[PDB]
């Protein structure tokens, strides 16, 4: 189960966030504990949309989701997720009980951190932590290490997903925002 009521980032740029572009998972801290994982974030016909990728290095599990984020307030939204290819077909249409929420804590124009809840069917599941970058594998950088410490988080307990022989469709997740 979730336990925390993330706090938005005071002045949050939705519009810089919501850019388009893709967002990279460097490092994550899970708080009910190795995938690999990435966002696009944008807006599509005046809607805010996620497109996600999770991989596993491991096992190879692979899947994609496009999501329509509902606002709760500035910085903070609630997302109702649909599995999809790569190509944006429907593998599990959306479903209530099905979402996760999303808060950005920090962003600025190479980094962020955000803390997600997920939930999914009756699966009992807890709060994540994920310190993002534009680029692939980059090293965390002193204002989004900053930002962890003042939400009164330790980055020595995130775990990095740099080390991971990760790989990701960048080009898909662009263009699976209009799905
Ligand atoms: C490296 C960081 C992450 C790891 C290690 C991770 C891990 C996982 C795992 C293991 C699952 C499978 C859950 C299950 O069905 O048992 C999952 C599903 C999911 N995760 Fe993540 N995740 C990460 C980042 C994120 C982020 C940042 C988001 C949202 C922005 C997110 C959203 C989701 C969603 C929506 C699902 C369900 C997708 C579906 O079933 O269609 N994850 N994740």
């Amino acid at each position: 189960a979730c336990t925390k009521n993330a706090i938005a980032q005071t002045g949050f740029n939705k519009d810089k966030y919501f850019n388009g572009d893709v967002w990279y998972v460097t490092d994550y801290l899970d708080l009910e504990p190795r995938y690999c994982a990435a966002l696009a974030a944008g807006t599509a016909s005046g809607k805010l949309k996620e497109a996600l990728y999770h991989y596993d290095p491991k096992t190879q599990d692979t899947f994609y989701d496009v999501s329509e984020l509902q606002v709760e307030s500035l910085g903070k939204y609630t997302a109702n997720f649909k599995k999809v290819d790569k190509n944006g077909n429907v593998k599990v249409a959306v479903t209530a009980g099905n979402y996760y929420t999303f808060t950005v804590m920090y962003a600025d124009d190479s980094s962020a951190l955000i803390h997600t809840c997920l939930h999914k069917g009756n699966k009992d599941l807890g709060d994540l932590y994920a310190v993002l970058n534009r680029n692939k594998d980059a090293a965390a950088g002193d204002k989004v290490k900053s930002a962890v410490s003042a939400a009164t988080l330790e980055f020595s307990k995130f775990i990095s997903t740099k080390e991971n022989n990760c790989a990701y469709d960048n080009d898909s997740l662009k263009s699976l925002l209009t799905k």
